[PDB]
Parts: structure tokens; C-alpha cells; sequence
DNA sequence: CCGACATCGCATCAGC
DNA sequence: GCTGATGCGA
DNA sequence: GTCGG
């Protein structure tokens, strides 16, 4: 639908999600306005009243309230009166900084520290995820086009099976969705030496070559199968690329595909199938799918060896990547 | 009137 | 020293 | 904030 339709409905419903997930610290009423904003969007009428609206699946008293309010005077007070309000402005602006939370956001603000130049100007204060998140404020909120990434897929590929022909990387994330651009890129490891039942290094080679080939950057945090880190395509005297975000994650490789599906989402998606499924009798995560039990005790997992099983087993249509944006 | 809305890895904090 | 809780994030 | 127990 054009986003035009009702769009200064989805715009305030944004918002307020936004700032009940970084001020108010309540994920749940984020998830809300999120919700509501979404089937709004899809909604091909332009709404006339908020009861109209409070038809579609997660608009309900509040919300509907507040679009009859909106459309009968233009704007919503509640959300005229945040944006003026210095406090709730800078807790929800700090949040914009990788590994600045809200719990974070709202004690710098609380001691005054309210701006960038003021992390700047006390680095003491911020940890070492922050520091980073900071030093590239500017670059993760740049989105990258599906060339680069393409460009930073190469890299990774390569490398990966130079140190060892039997990893198994997997771009995920919004890319393996298709999308023309992305936040970041998320890689899904797999080797044969590590399974469910089950070499011990395995993820930390590779991020190790990584660094060494100079693409990885910076490190947010590093585990035996979890990396955060950031990275930096190399510059054809031309230009300079900027610093991107990367995550890689080791998964059980008897257990690919459960993880494919997780990593791949999206978002809502991954959320909408293990909500599913509970009405159906199963429960997924990013490891199993097993069915729930006749009480619900969960039984026994299944083997799984393709993405399309999993969806066999709650028998959806199998959905190509490309469709999972919710 | 009121609880679920998923769960996890890693960094760091609170405390023994 | 350690375990467990919290924060932030995927 | 919304849904549904
Ligand atoms: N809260 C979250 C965060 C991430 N995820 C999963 C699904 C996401 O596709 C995946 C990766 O996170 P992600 O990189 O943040 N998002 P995703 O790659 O979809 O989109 P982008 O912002 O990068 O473009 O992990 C999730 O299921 N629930
Ligand atoms: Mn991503
Ligand atoms: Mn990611
Ligand atoms: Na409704
Ligand atoms: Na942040």
C-alpha cells in the first residue's frame, strides 16, 4: 500500500513505540506500537475513525483513542509533549549508540551527559562496546547496499574455507531475505567437529584470519560461539568503505537449519512462527523444533534436513526467504 | 482483573 | 577467587 | 498496549 495512505497514523505509532521501548524501558508496548503500525500499513483504506481501525488484530482501546485524536486534530499531545521534553529527547537519542541501552541512556542523562560530544568528552564513562558504538555512530546507522554486501560475502567465504574446507558460512539475516540493502551481516558457522553430541577453537580461527586479512576491525564480544565485532571493506586511493557491523555465530551443525531459519528471520517472523506453533502444538527455537507433548511437556526433537521440513512440521507454505518479513 | 507477549550469548555488575 | 543477576543485543 | 485466560 502507499505509505502515504496512513501514514502519519504509522508515523506516531513509531514513535511511540520507540519511546516505550528506550524511555519507558517496557519491549512489550514497543512490540505494541509495532504491531499496530505494521497492519495499519497494510490496511488499503485510509482510515477515517479510530474505531475503523480498531477492526485490524492489535489495535484496541488506546490505540484507536489515539487515532481519533489525531485525525480530528492533527497531531497527539502526548507525543507533542515528549518531543519537547529535553530529558526524554537525549535518553532516547543516546540510545541510538551501540551498547548504549536504556538503563545506560538514562543514567548519563541523569548525570548530565546528554549529547555525542558529551561521550566524547568522557570516554572513562563508557565501556568498551560503547566506545566503539560511538567511534562509529555515523556508520551503523548507514545502510549497506546488497553490492557491498555481496563484496563483504566474498571476503568472508574465502577466508573461512582458507582456514578450514569444511566450515560451512552462511550469510543470513535481511540479506539471505533479499533485501536491497542491510543493517549488517550476520554469518552462520558450521563444522563437521562440532555437533549437539559433541576440536575445540573452531569460531575463533576464523575471526582470527579475519583480523589478520584486516577485515575485522573491532571486537564487541567474543565467545566460543558468539561474535559481535565490526568490519571494513578494503578500498579500491578511491575512497574509503565505511566500518560495518558483523555478527558470527557457531551452531551445532546437526542442528543448520533451525538456525538458518532463526538468523534469517525476520524479526516478527521468527517471532509469528513460535507463536504459531504453540496454538498448533509445537515449539520452536533456534536449535529444535519438537512437539509439544499432549499436556504440554515437550517430546523428543526431530531431525530436520531441509529449512522446508521445519516448515512441514507445522505444515505452513514453504515460504522463501524472500517472503519472511513478517 | 491480570499474565504472556521467547530465549539465548557475552560483558559487566552485585554479592558471597 | 567464585556464582548469579542485569544489560544489551541477535 | 493488546489479547485472551
Ligand atoms: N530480537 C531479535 C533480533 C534478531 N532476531 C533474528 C532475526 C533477525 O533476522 C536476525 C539478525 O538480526 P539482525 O541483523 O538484527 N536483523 P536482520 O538482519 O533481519 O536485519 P537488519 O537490520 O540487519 O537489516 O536474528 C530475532 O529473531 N529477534
Ligand atoms: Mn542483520
Ligand atoms: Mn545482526
Ligand atoms: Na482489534
Ligand atoms: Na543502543
Amino acid at each position: 500500500p502507499q505509505e502515504t495512505l496512513n501514514g502519519g497514523i504509522t508515523d506516531m505509532l513509531t514513535e511511540l513505540a520507540n519511546f516505550e521501548k528506550n524511555v519507558s524501558q517496557a519491549i512489550h508496548k514497543y512490540n505494541a506500537y509495532r504491531k499496530a503500525a505494521s497492519v495499519i500499513a497494510k490496511y488499503p483504506h485510509k482510515i477515517k475513525s479510530g474505531a475503523e481501525a480498531k477492526k485490524l488484530p492489535g489495535v484496541g482501546t488506546k490505540i484507536a483513542e489515539k487515532i481519533d485524536e489525531f485525525l480530528a486534530t492533527g497531531k497527539l499531545r502526548k507525543l507533542e509533549k515528549i518531543r519537547q521534553d529535553d530529558t526524554s529527547s537525549s535518553i532516547n537519542f543516546l540510545t541510538r549508540v551501540s551498547g548504549i541501552g536504556p538503563s545506560a541512556a538514562r543514567k548519563f542523562v541523569d548525570e548530565g551527559i546528554k549529547t555525542l560530544e558529551d561521550l566524547r568528552k568522557n570516554e572513562d564513562k563508557l565501556n568498551h562496546h560503547q566506545r566503539i558504538g560511538l567511534k562509529y555512530f555515523g556508520d551503523f546507522e548507514k545502510r549497506i547496499p546488497r553490492e557491498e554486501m555481496l563484496q563483504m560475502q566474498d571476503i568472508v567465504l574465502n577466508e573461512v574455507k582458507k582456514v578450514d574446507s569444511e566450515y560451512i558460512a552462511t550469510v543470513c539475516g535481511s540479506f539471505r531475505r533479499g533485501a536491497e540493502s542491510s543493517g549488517d551481516m550476520d554469518v552462520l558457522l558450521t563444522h563437521p567437529s562440532f555437533t549437539s553430541e559433541s576440536q575445540p577453537k573452531l569460531l575463533h580461527q576464523v575471526v582470527e584470519q579475519l583480523q589478520k586479512v584486516h577485515f575485522i576491525t573491532d571486537t564487541l564480544s567474543k565467545g566460543e560461539t558468539k561474535f559481535m565485532g565490526v568490519c571494513q571493506l578494503p578500498s579500491k586511493d578511491e575512497k574509503e568503505y565505511p566500518h560495518r557491523r558483523i555478527d558470527i555465530r557457531l551452531i551445532p551443525k546437526d542442528q543448520y537449519y533451525c538456525g538458518v531459519l532463526y538468523f534469517t528471520g525476520s524479526d516478527i517472523f521468527n517471532k509469528n512462527m513460535r507463536a504459531h506453533a504453540l496454538e498448533k502444538g509445537f515449539t520452536i527455537n533456534e536449535y529444535t523444533i519438537r512437539p509439544l507433548g499432549v499436556t504440554g511437556v515437550a517430546g523428543e526433537p526431530l531431525p530436520v534436513d531441509s529449512e522446508k521440513d521445519i516448515f512441514d512440521y507445522i505444515q505452513w507454505k514453504y515460504r522463501e526467504p524472500k517472503d519472511r518479513s513478517e
